[PDB]
């Protein structure tokens, strides 16, 4: 009976999902590539202890006499029960396993997960044969973001482990969402909110239209990259010394600069929105998105672009807080916003005790022209995903686009001393 309050993304997600009720431009996925045997039946049970200890995946949406938004906590059965559903699908023997699971994935993100359903999510087991299994993980974005897709893969194999060995099951460590979003809320009643609102606005006064190359499940076109095309990425980092994300950031401002030739870019970066230890450990939705705007001016080398970055993070981190889509609801019309660049944080691989289990995104979220996500490391290798709107990318603009970035990227890193414009940029 207790109505739990919604965090600032949950509520963004929710208010956005209105605006098209019945779609599916919410859903958002993940997936494990495990290079050896599990048992699905082991992890079948794994999972629904799993579930049973992380809140959100509990969690259903309903709406109050004033037509606002709360949360429902539902508890799996031994009031709606949240269901539990660990699908083995065996594509061992088939001509192409990888590209089946691939579209079996593709047909789950399409489809619809109505709010009030506890239990906001999707999940599948694949056989592919050579003993390579593919754990799918498919949720709404209201229960999941990035953060917490690694928090329930960790936890789901520390459960399977403990199953298999025929240990006792380690009591799931957690965070608290209510307490999580009472710091929201204290935020928002704080000092700081009305300085961070000040800072926002103050940066995009002249209100700059965003500029492509409504918010739509992407088309999603991977490359992954070997250690002999990502190291470089690693060495630049080292030279200029900032964290290779930061390189990585700098690459995609070098690219859409060198590419309009505008002065002025702007490129959108997300952050955890996580404060504090609580909230850094507990499943959900707390994600938050902000504009970073970058000046490339003429003969000025790739090192002085990441300084540029390095500058302008310094005072996005600094008023982190602030929600996105408060300052777009500020500025009006389209907000401000680029390509979203998603340099995701390391994550070791999975562990299921022998086999290992390698995270590759499916899809990150909905977009309105372009998300650029980045998993893996310089030193491990990339995969690089340009997830386009459907109405502005086709697919094979996208492997364009990507393969065309990627080579760019590449050359800057390899002499951050070199002039952007005079790097050639080949189409
Ligand atoms: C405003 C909160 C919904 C948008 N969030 C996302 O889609 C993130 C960037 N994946
Ligand atoms: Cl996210």
């Amino acid at each position: 009976s207790v109505r739990h309050g919604l965090t600032s993304a949950q509520h963004c997600v929710w208010l956005a999902q209105q605006l098209d009720p019945r779609g599916a431009h919410y859903r958002t996925g993940s997936c494990l590539e495990i290079d050896g045997p599990l048992d699905h039946a082991v992890l079948s049970r794994a999972l629904r202890l799993t579930v049973a200890g992380t809140e959100t995946l509990c969690s259903r949406f309903l709406t109050d006499e004033e037509g606002r938004p709360y949360r429902a906590y539902c508890p799996p059965a031994p009031v709606p029960y949240t269901p539990v559903l660990l699908r083995h699908i065996d594509l061992s023997g088939h001509e192409d396993p990888e590209g089946e699971a691939q579209r079996w994935m593709d047909r789950d993100r399409a489809t619809p997960l109505p709010l009030d359903r506890p239990g906001l999510s999707s999940h599948a087991l694949f056989t592919l044969g050579g003993g390579r299994h593919l754990y799918y993980l498919g949720v709404h974005h209201i229960v999941i973001d990035g953060t917490s897709m690694a928090l329930f893969y960790e936890r789901l194999a520390e459960v399977y482990r403990a199953l298999r060995d025929g240990r006792a099951v380690p009591a799931a460590a957690f965070g608290d969402t209510d307490r999580m979003v009472a710091g929201e809320e204290a935020y928002r009643a704080s000092a700081r909110y009305e300085r961070d609102r000040a800072y926002w606005t103050g940066l995009f006064t002249d209100r700059p239209e965003p500029v492509s190359l409504r918010a739509l499940a992407p088309t999603v076109r991977s490359l992954g990259l070997p250690p002999e095309r990502t190291e470089v990425l690693g060495r630049a980092a080292e030279a200029t010394g900032a964290h290779w994300a930061r390189v990585v950031i700098a690459g995609v401002a070098a690219f859409l600069h060198r590419t309009t030739g505008a002065r002025d870019v702007v490129v959108s970066v997300p952050v955890t929105g996580r404060y504090g230890a609580n909230a850094r450990i507990t499943p959900g939705m707390v994600s938050n998105r902000l504009p970073l705007r970058l000046a490339v001016r003429p003969g000025e080398s790739f090192a002085r672009v990441v300084e540029t970055v390095s500058e302008a993070m310094s005072g996005l981190l600094a008023h982190s807080r602030f929600r996105g889509e408060d300052l777009d609801r500020e500025l009006g019309g389209a907000g401000v916003s680029g390509p979203t660049v998603n340099v995701m944080p390391y994550i070791r691989p999975v562990d299921f005790g022998g086999p290992v289990g390698l995270m590759r995104s499916i899809s990150s979220g909905p977009t309105t022209d372009l998300n650029i996500v980045l998993t893996g490391t310089p030193e491990s290798g990339l995969r690089v995903d340009f997830e386009g709107n459907p109405q502005v990318y086709g697919g094979q603009d996208l492997t364009v686009l990507q393969e065309r970035f990627v080579r760019f990227l590449a050359e800057l890193a390899a002499d951050p001393a070199a002039t952007v414009d005079e790097v050639a940029l080949l189409t």
